């Protein structure tokens, strides 16, 4: 049903469970799941039970005709939107092949937007996790020997400004999120071509004459086909350009990886006595500005940084409260 | 639906899930899976519900026939497309055998391309498997060691070596690949050649007159039928050709063991003072090259590869950290 | 769908799941699941929802007769090929049993094919089983017995000698792979019997007129049949007996059992010094010699074996090692 | 599909897995299986998709009559088997009843013979269950005691001559295994008596003139109809026949159990100098013959057995190993 | 299908897994199994997909009439079995209507079958729940102490007996049983009365002549009908009289709740030194008469009372084996 489909898409999880750790940050998900999943969506609710009708086309056969003779005709001008010679069209033979293969077209948009968050959740989600996971035991060991302390050389600032040196992640982002990007505005020039159609191209004329029916004496030259469903497939094309529109300048901004203005989120662990690391942060393309906002994304898990951002939060309505707090 | 099949096949994990230890490193998985999902997913999409209007041969029997009787004469010629006699058509018997057999061709070459990963998940897999992880055990213990020393005969390097002799190994994963690369193009020449059929190759004719009604009244001579669907085949066709001409490349290039520069992911051990062992790297055909992709695919679950890879990257911005890292 | 057929068959696991220990050994699995389930894939195949065009059995009643009446003749027919004077037909009553029970006859070689698999599994597997990781558990208890030594009777040798001395187990289990073999043999007999077939075997004659209709004024004499879908029997059947010539030189190779060289993986251990038991080996047709292709199985999954087997490796490439492996 | 259900019925466990303990021993477990399931298998194969054509009555109504006068007339007749005087047939009205509830007797056979195994599976297994457990633990405290002494009244004895004296539980499992031949050969009877019937008993008579039917101007006094599908009972009714044939000797045996013939299980206990009990083995009827049975099938699983049948295997081919052992 | 259901029903579980206690003892599950199932199991006989031919009912419209025209003389007649002036018969208005109402009818009677076993379940199940676990565990103290002696107030010998003074849950005991039986009773005297029927019941004439149609010029004035499966519906109802007919005695041996006779389960404790409670037994119509059969359920899962009845077993065949056997 369309509700048990709705269910299976909208309200279930679908591309976002797939725990600790989360290597695909806010918006990322949010965009890729709507992206990937509405030609999905749009396809399942333009072949629901209640909105089909019955067979795609119908052509009009003669009362003459039997039910297998008219069965013929629909399978045959079915096939025979294909070949150009065989009918003929006042739009033409391109949007009755688009009308034919939609679903084929918005599943084929659908595996596009799929590709580029598959290619992050193999070629960079193995380097993020296993970082950002160092990243969050090392800080974690760093505010235990400060608790201690309280009751020589730190690794994670240079091993965060050797990142800053580095920018082959962030070139893998851009990549993905560009790749994303330009599909859409693909899946957009297509959606908006689609619905353009007058909506009369779903309406042609076959002739049912190949072979030895070319020189028989009794079939009419040419049947009046409709493409059924063809006005739902333009309904769902607009549904499908409008929300992709919306979601276009989501990406748009999601490609500018400094501009994201992160909220002093490792500056935290600055106010810190022992924590002498992590001052700094990018102001350019660099990995490190990556590295903030995955962290930015993962830091509320960690055990030590909720204490300290109470700490600071407390400032911000001696640290003397933090051997307090431990 | 539609959806729920791309749900199944493109989304879901499929040939990817089958925890701690890959025996299949990077593109293998993703070669294997889109290899022989591709024909299972455009098999599916080519019956799927919205596109297969009915019963993929009709006939146009006269309007004197009844109902069973044009089913007979569908039925019939479904299964005398095999025999030679019984039909006659421009393009011959054999394409209309391709259009009849395309799912069963299709599925033969996804289970053709499953033979070799499968044949590597039983003939070489436990043989990585173990030496993989007794490699790993083996470098943990000697990290492990080397912080017990910071806070004799090292077995990891002439183990190494007397696989650096050996090349058995490798053999099986370079016949594996080109059995897959050969079967690839194998699949591609089909495909181009099932595409490049006229497309009236599906119109045919058959005469229902063997055996009794070879000597009766009343009956037509000869048939028009159309395989419906097959211009849907010859659009998956080259869907798949051309997906399956990018993927092979991919594995060209995965043929060349030596070439794909591990980049001195096994160095890193060097740098510890305790650990000596593992110097070197392979320079050609030997099992200790691929031993070093697997390792490359593994390394960053370990424990202290990750720790000591750390070191090595704040010194790409003294060991005394090493002992404070812990 | 044929492809969830595919994924429910060929890529799941199928006979090959059902952890520690194997009770049956490579070839074996394989060769039972591609005989077992290859009949059942290929009756799936054989009627899958694409390939079948509708009722299998067509018989061209005259436009006279009513829809109800051409489906009493084309199930009356579909029930006389059973007695023999009902039909008649060129080819016999013989290949028109094997049309409409070809899918039975395959499922009864398939069941067949699993009877010695489920007898091993039965009769012999527990006591192998039981064996098997027994002499796992005293090997490892040798093992580190000689750890303990390096930082009175030998009870292995003994009980490998004495079931040197017994033959049952082998006996067991060459005449299971003996009953594989006779049924694959008789199953290519059957298949290439079946696809010799003229193919205008399906084509036949049927009168319906037992009983009442034997004297009834308008009725044809005869009705032209064809059982459809016996080509696409015939082709699964050339496929299934090509796959079974294949496989049946590997079960001959899996009948000679002392032949299949275990490459010292028993000597392994005759290389530590607490553990001089099990210096022979096999030369014949013993328990033993079942019992080394069981061990080489299995015995990676030891922890001693693959140690001691990298002490022999770098040997390949003094015993102090050992004492520093551990 | 055939395949599924293949699947679902023969390589699936079925009645087999129902884990530390086995109340069913070998043989009733398999005879269970084959004879509850084969009914199952075959009745559902007898309905499988590609062989039921279609309705399984068909009665050859005249043109004149309509699509749902047909429907009645066929229907009418498949009710009208029933009752003795709206049909005349040459065989009788008794075969026509067993092809009508052909499944539901073969069905009715299968509940028939799990009756046994489930009066088994109350009344005598819980105390089976019970005794056997406690004497498995019984022997691996003696073995633990005799293995303190290495390093006063055996209950075990007493307890096993007290059983020795009783034979309820036999009686129990004579009287289960004796209906269960019982029921074999009345299965067999009855399907000996339905292969042997002349396959044109299918073939009847039937008129719809019941009421105000029987002075109607214009309708046929006697229709024409097959039960469509008897073939196929009479095919699956000599297999399964067959196969019961050939179960029927194993139960036979199975009756016997003194002759069983236990191969001194219990007498390697007797080897130990601490365990003095359990040396004799029964000569007849009564309940130490069966738990001899039940003991040989789950003595394997105990710690101690195997240890020790292996220093009687090596004595096979004085009592120092057994301390060695441990 | 029919051997899926009886998977389903006969050979899966049902109500009998809904495990250390047994708040429901013998028989009352195997009666309430039965009885609850079998019209369950009957009535998804009756409408399985091979014994039913079609439609329920025909009515022989005339061939003037279109398919919908003798769809709306099957539907119309379906309904006015109902009401007494639309039809006429010769058995009469009741009988038809059992047969439309018979799978109702018969599932009602399994849910009147099950109400007095759920009203055990909730009324009287957390009582003798609690109870007897109290009981086990106090009799688990009393030989852990007895077995402490051995190497003041028995608080169970007086809870025992204000139990015997008690008779609330016997009272709702045979209540329950009593429901049972006489709604067994009620379902003996209808499925006596309904396999009593002539089975030319079914046949009836019918009007569509309500309303308009009742001055329409040509429609038939009646129709003669025949409601299809009620041979099978009598059929299966003499199948379930014969199963309740075997069924009654055992409830009636149920009734008897003193006459039961446990064969002095809990007299074993009273062999024991310490444990000198418990040494009477119930004699009439009491709760502890009830207590003595759950007891005698579940006093086998107990660890002492296996032990101890070892202990009185090899009596049958001085207390220092007890202290020895612990
Ligand atoms: O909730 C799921 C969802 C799916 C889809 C669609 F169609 F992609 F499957 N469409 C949605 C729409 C929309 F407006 F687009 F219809 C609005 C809101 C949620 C939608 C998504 C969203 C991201 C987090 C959970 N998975
Ligand atoms: O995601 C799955 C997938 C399957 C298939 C197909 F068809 F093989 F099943 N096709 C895919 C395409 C394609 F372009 F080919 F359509 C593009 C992207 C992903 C595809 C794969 C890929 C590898 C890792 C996860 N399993
Ligand atoms: O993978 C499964 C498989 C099944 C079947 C078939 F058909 F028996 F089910 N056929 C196969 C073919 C074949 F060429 F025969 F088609 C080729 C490769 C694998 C096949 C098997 C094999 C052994 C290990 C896993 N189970
Ligand atoms: O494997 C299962 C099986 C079922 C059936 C049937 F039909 F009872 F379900 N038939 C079988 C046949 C037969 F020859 F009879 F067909 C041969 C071999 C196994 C069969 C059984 C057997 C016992 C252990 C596992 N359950
Ligand atoms: O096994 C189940 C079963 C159900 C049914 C029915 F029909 F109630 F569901 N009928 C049965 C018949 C009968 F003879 F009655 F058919 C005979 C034997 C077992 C039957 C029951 C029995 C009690 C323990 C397990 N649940």
């Amino acid at each position: 049903a369309i509700a048990q489909l709705a269910t299976e898409y909208v309200f279930s999880d679908f591309l976002l469970k797939e725990k600790g750790l989360r290597l695909e940050l806010a918006v990322d998900k949010m965009v890729t799941c709507i992206a990937v999943g509405l030609p999905l969506l749009l396809i399942s609710l333009a072949f629901a039970q209640e909105i089909s009708i019955g067979t795609q086309i119908s052509c009009f056969s003669p009362s003459s005709f039997s039910w297998r003779q008219a069965a013929f005709v629909d399978s045959y001008c079915w096939a025979a939107v294909q070949q150009k010679n065989s009918l003929q069209s006042e739009s033409g033979n391109l949007p009755l092949w688009l009308h034919k293969f939609f679903p084929y077209i918005l599943l084929l948009f659908a595996i596009l937007l799929y590709l580029p968050p598959l290619f992050w959740r193999f070629a960079a989600a193995p380097h993020i996790c296993s970082d950002l996971k160092f990243i969050m035991e090392e800080l974690d060991k760093v505010y235990n020997r400060a608790i201690k302390a309280a009751k020589k050389y730190p690794i994670v600032e240079q091993y965060l400004k050797t990142k800053k040196n580095s920018n082959n992640l962030i070139i893998k982002y851009i990549s993905c999120r560009l790749l994303t990007l330009i599909i859409i505005l693909l899946a957009c020039i297509y959606l908006g071509y689609y619905f353009s159609l007058s909506s009369l191209s779903d309406e042609f004329v076959c002739s049912i004459k190949s072979g030895i029916l070319r020189n028989d004496s009794t079939v009419p030259d040419q049947f009046q086909c409709k493409l059924i469903a063809v006005g739902i497939f333009q309904l769902l094309s607009v549904i499908n350009l409008v929300v992709y529109v919306l979601l276009a300048p989501v990406v748009v901004y999601t490609l500018f990886v400094p501009f994201r203005q992160k909220t002093d989120v490792l500056k935290v662990y600055e106010i810190l006595p022992t924590f002498d690391v992590l001052h700094f942060k990018s102001e350019g393309y660099n990995d490190l500005s990556l590295y903030n906002l995955f962290l930015e994304e993962n830091i509320s898990e960690v055990k030590s940084y909720k204490c300290l951002k109470v700490l600071e939060n407390i400032k911000s309505s001696d640290p003397m409260l933090l051997l307090t707090n431990l």
